[PDB]
């Protein structure tokens, strides 16, 4: 049986809201930001983890990401397994640019060995992921300038459709006002959202899409 509120931030497992600025690295925000909630479940130790070091390093054929132009969660954490590692934010910080891959081993901060998809669209199979895994990355249509005037209660814009179109983290869900939400950590920075968190509308026929695409990494 599943709590009604969860919240991974509550737990410690939750770092700072970043700042993508304009290259399209949500994707990779998304990603580190999963690996992160299973890095402090598994060590610890919360540690910010580089989406830079994605940006730069999966951009080619084999991953289809595409560095600043977008990418996915999935392919991020086949990057992390493939390369036997991934470095902390503090060494290879964001620059928000496509750069050359400067990945260093000595650097390690976390690994991954495999990922996992929820079925598509079932937000009960996220609500348990969330509630006994951690934080999970998801896709969402974040298209609609309702989004960014969200501030507080429960976002449910009518004119949202399952065409996702941005990764972000969801850390939690429960039920606001009669409401049930998502808790969805975005990388826009403190002055998106509710100090950069948006409360998303769950169990509204997948709204936004939110549980199309989900996945976790496991360390
Ligand atoms: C973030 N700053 C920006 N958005 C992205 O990088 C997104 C994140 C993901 S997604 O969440 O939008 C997404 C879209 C589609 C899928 N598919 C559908 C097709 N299935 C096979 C039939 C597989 C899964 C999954 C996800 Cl997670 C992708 N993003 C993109 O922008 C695109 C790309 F990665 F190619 F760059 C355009 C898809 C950059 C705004």
């Amino acid at each position: 049986t599943l709590p009604d509120t969860v919240d991974w931030r509550e737990k410690g497992c939750v770092t700072e809201v970043k700042y993508q600025g304009s290259c399209g690295a949500c994707w990779a925000f998304s990603a580190v930001g999963a690996l992160e909630g299973q890095l402090k479940l598994k060590t610890g130790k919360l540690i910010s983890l580089s989406a830079q070091n994605l940006v730069d390093c999966s951009n080619e054929e084999k991953y289809g990401n595409k560095g600043c132009g977008g990418g996915y969660m999935t392919e991020a954490f086949q990057y992390i397994i493939d390369n036997g590692g991934i470095e902390a934010d503090a060494s290879y910080p964001y620059k928000a640019m496509d750069e050359k891959c400067h990945y260093n081993s000595k650097n390690r901060a976390a690994t991954c060995s495999r990922y996992i998809q929820l079925p598509f669209g079932d937000e009960d199979a996220l609500k348990e992921a969330v509630a006994t895994k951690g934080p999970v990355s998801v896709g969402i249509d974040a298209s609609h300038s309702s989004f960014f005037f969200y501030k507080s209660g429960v976002y449910d814009d009518p004119s949202c459709t399952g065409n996702v179109n941005h990764g972000v983290l969801v850390v939690g869900y429960g039920t606001l006002d009669g409401k049930d939400y998502w808790l969805v950590k975005n990388s826009w920075g403190l002055n998106f959202g509710d100090q950069g968190y948006i409360r998303m509308a769950r169990n509204n026929k997948n709204h936004c899409g939110i549980a199309s695409y989900c996945s976790y990494p496991e360390i």
